[PDB]
């Protein structure tokens, strides 16, 4: 179900910090019309860690209802530990999600044994939905063990992984190991990279979950097509262009803001400039970008956007 | 006033994973009767990260109502980011908490400027309650900047800090800076250490928040008293005894379980052995301790308890 | 001068821990006959951190003398701080090295300012030799700042970098930034990856410094050729084969040995099996591989060697 | 016997970067006259990582010959791996060192089994000299396993450890384990901390190796004495004073220099200000302190020196 270009949908906000439902609908259309293959609701690029449980449910329902079956929707169920995650799986089921995306436990100290039990219990709560393990060491401070991942795949517990480690050699070793084990169809491997998607496809990955795909969905859809057609030199040239668009995330001055403010902020500034969302408002405690910063971001978008 | 010995209350559970309210009340009594100065509900040792919001609210109300004004109760509001933390501040207000304990944002990438804003916004949600910043880099993966903390203390936003960095030198430097800045009364510094409480007090800390104090509250109360009396050599001797009881956290085999399972499992095993709580049950996905592991814990408890 | 396939030559040893000069000569021939473009003497795969200064000088002179001008030789000058490095630059000059390879300071706490001064002083000691900065965070615990690297390149202080960070996205951003700055010819970027060389070339890297290229030099030379001819699908297939040969490094049981023992040990076991070196002896305090381990390694080499 | 106050001797330099032997002798006198119990030559604070082997041998011989048997001198043999360390053990033997100080292997990836073998081989090169293991994770990026250390102590391979982890709780646990294992006399535990020496002594450490002791050797000698007399509150007061002198390491602006430049530069600046050494020169690539920075260091020295 979940292969190809699957952006982690952003959550547009109003200045009061509420979900901008009408902007979220327009963003959904932007993604779908840009040729994506699926949507991942309630990921990190969705500000899931910033939204309340009620706000998550509204965003997820908004995305599902507006998508209207055009592409499949998977739901993040990111929370510190199993019981809390399983509450969110209940929420996702109620909303009509077609997949789940969970990380290892976090805040708490964990262990591969406990990570394994965690995934098994989450799958048991919704055994008919494909569960993907989201490998995001920068946020959870554990790396998902590839041997564990493949055992769970064999057991029908995991349908795949979204890998945002930034380690292309590790993702490549995982694809090789999966293929060697005969688990190619059973375990989809999607990169979270925004800048090395060509590489992932060249190694036989199944797709990509790129936050920058909110801004330029058609660029990623075109890149995937070029890779699937074996047009590698062309793919690398388009990826280079994408990588220059990505400079929007480096505009914000991180001497006084987090990489989240600068990066998600850059993406939201780009979206507002293109008239897809009303505002670049971010959840507390994100820092605002300056008028100089936003002007800079606009110019980059005008230069390197693919459409 | 949150000074002195202020344990982070555990959450006893039934085998089914539900909050055991009856065992929780007995634990509260055990602590208060052991001479503690306050209680910290919904900390890490309380399994706050494992409890649902609804379970946390049941644990918090259980502790506040059973305490019945005997000592003050501060509430953890541990969540990833500001809006989610403020929901829990509202819950704490509804329950009648007398203080708040919050960490930096986590999951998300953060920055000192955002951490500062976070604490300002939390304090704004409940400005009548003392807000303590909880420095726990092992869990949140940010270290709270001591200059920021003292800036917030001066502004009336923070009442103190609970420091579980495990870095005694850094905690000492913070105390010294606080004192040199004239903020001694405004900003209470409590150590989260279980094994270096005497050192904290020698350096002029205001108290301690020790997980092991759930098992042996009277030992920590006695230790604090020794320090406040200036009986440092006696304090160090008692601390050494405490540090041998603390071996209960090192019994669980961490080749197949997390440190949380061994450490919190050890404390709960001790508690059940002492008859304070019904079961050593732990929230999913913690691993069970074996009957051998539990028997070794019982032996340590029997030898080293105060 | 230093582009293409440039293996970090190993140092064969005898059981007494002395340099096996006759095996080193045979290894040099193996590399050169396998079609490499250059040799990097006294790198990490050379056990430079284990050899005494006298032993380093012997290995370096042995490699230079035996190479007999067939391909160019660059010399590692790895030491904790500037003055110590500059002693080794004297040694390299005396041996007739054609290039230098230095890391940031280590053991000591450092800073980008001090890293910059360090490279400037090393270059000033041998201004006619191309100096490459070796980015190896796992060993020196600093990451070389790409802005610093390009400023030094502009200033004629650095000729290039050998990047063993394992971060393909970072190396790609560095290549893009170099190209954007107009520094393409002035600053050669070589990957230390053994498993993502195709990716490096697809992004426009200048070559590769692969330890596994000691074992299978012709595989890497063939892979570089395939990439330079634009034969990307073929390159990825050969890289996959190379990546299975690489399993030799995962045989050793790291429950009782370092990754150095298992990995360099695997390479030396492979070399001895192929009859290129006399023994798989490693420097103290490396742990020996077992007879079961060595048998395993032999079987992998027999299956996946390219020649 | 390497117990007590044992500073890691600095290496004074001329502006040209050569060892200033005359200033080094005066520094040796300063230390010995300040009441230290021993000297540790070619440590980190000695700029060992910046000196060539030939310079290290000149510094070591200078210190041993000038000391003239007044207190014992242990020698650092800091190098990446075993063969290179053993070359330096030979140099130390030639110079007449009375002890050796070695770290885990570095640069290379290592493992506890290899660390163990490393120390065994170093001890085998000079089995008559006490070998101390130097735990400095910030520089070597391995933590020495305490079970390994006590195994080696039992086997006669290690005489002790100099612990600069900055982790007081871990150092305390090591002392407790050592004592419980009956290895108290066989394995001396010295802290590298400059600011938590009182805590180390309270827990029964054997001494201290403080960089700041180059500047103020009498303060550390006085502090050790207070602790050994059981005057803990006095010790903590003196430690606090020391910790204010220690602000000299925080003057250099680390936006454009390493911690080594600020910290070692601060100590050398203090030393030159006191007239003990000719210049505050530092080995390449350390950055210079500004005349403002130096003047602020002088002010701190003037206020807080013992």
């Amino acid at each position: 179900t979940f292969t190809g270009v699957i952006p982690p949908v952003m959550t547009p906000l109003h200045a009061d910090g509420s979900v901008d439902v009408e902007s979220l609908r327009k963003l959904v259309d932007h993604l779908i019309n840009g040729g994506v293959d699926g949507l991942f609701a309630l990921g990190s690029s969705g500000e899931a860690a910033f939204l309340t449980r009620a706000q998550r449910k509204l965003a997820l329902t908004t995305i599902i209802e507006h998508t209207a079956g055009r592409v499949p929707v998977t739901a993040g169920v990111i929370e510190t530990t199993t019981a809390r995650v399983i509450e969110l799986v209940e929420d996702a089921l109620e909303a009509g999600a077609e997949g789940l995306v969970a990380t290892a436990p976090f805040y708490t100290r964990t262990h591969d044994v406990e990570i394994e039990e965690h995934f098994r219990k989450i799958h048991a709560a919704a055994p008919e939905l494909p569960l993907f393990a989201f490998n995001i060491p920068v946020s959870v401070h554990s790396n998902l063990n590839p041997v564990m991942l493949l055992t769970l795949a064999k057991d029908g517990v995991l349908a795949g992984t979204k890998d945002s480690s930034g380690n292309d050699g590790a993702i490549r070793s995982l694809i090789e190991a999966r293929d060697d084990a005969g688990l190619t169809e059973q375990f989809k491997i999607l990169t979270g990279s925004e800048t090395t998607v060509d590489f992932a496809y060249l190694a036989g990955a199944d797709g990509v979950v790129p936050g920058l795909g909110n801004v330029d969905p058609a660029a990623y859809a075109a890149l995937a097509k070029l890779c699937l057609d074996g047009k590698w030199a062309e793919a690398a040239a388009l990826q280079k262009r994408i990588n220059h668009l990505f400079h929007i995330v480096f505009v914000g001055d991180t001497s006084h803001m987090s990489g989240s403010s600068a990066g998600l902020g850059g993406f939201k500034t780009a979206l507002a400039h293109l008239g897809i969302i009303e505002s670049n408002a971010m959840a507390v405690p994100h820092q605002s970008l300056s008028d100089e910063e936003t002007a800079r971001i606009h110019a980059i978008v005008d230069e390197f956007l693919y459409t």
